[PDB]
């Protein structure tokens, strides 16, 4: 028992990291077969990104003018294509570490771990998750440009995030791996705004089942609501709707606690109206929503 | 910027995760070299762990009694001997994935990554601390013993816990890899409390320095204390007395904020009386114990 915020392992995703230069930019690059996918601002310096013309911009690079390195193995680059955002490398050396992998666009709300990155160096993982608003809420210094998030199933490594920008507010804007941002966001150094961060409704529900699981169980009450009442409830407090297909998705967490997700969203309905009172559901004195329905389930089995 | 509860990159220690099974128990081994490290409570059934006499248990048992699996790969074993509470198996094939590594016994409240596994294989990583009850707060099922806690630096993993009991209270017990359990814990189905859960203060005023640097301040006050003052206030809420070694180790965020090591215990003590009314700090309603000063400074800097 217990519950923690984890990650995936992230061995599969360091064996593809690669450090690339354009003459004096330097970010990380994700090596899969003989490709390297990276920013594309790779090829702009400060000055820049504050209006940059990337087709201009990338008429004066040549294969040459991108040094990729993997560790210590330098890897040659015989071929380069903008795809979106993205700047496919082409190399002449297949990754002998490439793992199983997809490309998958996620959904607001899902979540993946983020292998921060310098250099080509990983120096941590996390798990975070895709805000409504298409932001996520990282830990990314200067230079870790090109880490990316990924789910892992079984043997399959499903890339889901790269990392390209800091908005001004201090949260984190990137792409997919075929380069087309989440969300409105695009590669110039610009204001750009979020919007509205809403809770992920479904998610705080699943840790509340999570909690029952390990013994929280102060927060269960007597009431029971229905899926409109609740959401009217949801919208004054900024979280999303509740949906058939959500509950739907919480259906084992439902069965294998005896709680029907109705009566869960009356305690949250009762939480969101008068607070935790100073208590901790648990370890956290706020209502946790970076655990999807399935990731309550994977830590709760041992996946 | 962003703050963010961060593992170390776990590949050099999947590399190292096998599986060991002694009859009808199955649990998780760390193989270094020739030898494979796991709890000495592989050779006990669930009956057994009432009352073990692991001498007397260990004697009905021959190398061939272990099976030892990494992955696929099986293992041979050629030796075997008991070392406080860990069991060393010899094999006859040293581990080619062996990264650089050390045993060391950390103190409480310094964190460390756990690589959660079941089978011998991971199943997520998440970081925690050892707390100064000599528990750890974990996310361990069935099957996670002998998952291994442990700090990496640079291309050298220091191996500081390796996973055994969970307490009926639902902390987790654990030993050093020579085998000696932190704290006065014992591999025993029996009952052990824990002690007092104090808060590691000097990790607290580091995370408060973290929020500092990333633009949380609303916490930063007019006021300023001693260190006896403070500890009065420290006592009363069940944190760890703050001595002159923990404000040294202070040092470096101090001067790169600004704020006395001594103004900042100021707002920690107006946090203790006052609590956060309502309010986040680096998205937390609570304050956060599970960040060292090295942890803080390797985030902020990207090591």
């Amino acid at each position: 028992s217990g519950f923690r915020k984890m990650a995936f392992p992230s061995g599969k995703v360091e064996g593809c990291m690669v450090q690339v230069i354009c003459g004096t930019t330097t970010l990380n690059g994700l090596w899969l077969d003989d490709v390297v996918y990276c920013p594309r601002h790779v090829i702009c310096t400060s000055e820049d990104m504050l209006n940059p013309n990337y087709e201009d911009l990338l008429i004066r690079k040549s294969n040459h003018n991108f040094l990729v390195q993997a560790g210590n193995v330098q890897l040659r680059v015989i071929g380069h294509s903008m795809q979106n955002c993205v700047l496919k490398l082409k190399v002449d050396t297949a990754n002998p570490k490439t793992p199983k992998y997809k490309f998958v666009r996620i959904q607001p709300g899902q979540t993946f771990s983020v292998l921060a990155c310098y250099n080509g160096s990983p120096s941590g993982v996390y798990q975070c998750a895709m805000r409504p608003n298409f932001t996520i809420k990282g830990s990314f210094l200067n230079g870790s440009c090109g880490s990316v998030g990924f789910n892992i199933d079984y043997d399959c490594v499903s890339f889901c995030y790269m990392h390209h920008m800091e908005l001004p507010t201090g949260v984190h804007a990137g792409t997919d791996l075929e380069g087309n941002f989440y969300g409105p966001f695009v590669d110039r150094q610009t204001a750009q705004a979020a919007g509205t961060d809403t809770t992920i409704t479904v998610n705080v529900l699943a840790w509340l089942y999570a909690a029952v699981i390990n013994g929280d169980r102060w927060f269960l009450n007597r009431f029971t609501t229905t899926l409109n009442d609740f959401n009217l409830v949801a919208m004054k407090y900024n979280y999303e709707p509740l949906t058939q297909d959500h509950v739907d998705i919480l259906g084992p967490l439902s069965a294998q606690t005896g709680i029907a997700v109705l009566d869960m969203c009356a305690s949250l309905k009762e939480l969101l109206q008068n607070g935790m009172n100073g208590r901790t559901i648990l370890g956290s004195a706020l209502l946790e929503d970076e655990f999807t329905p399935f990731d309550v389930v994977r830590q709760c089995s041992g996946v």
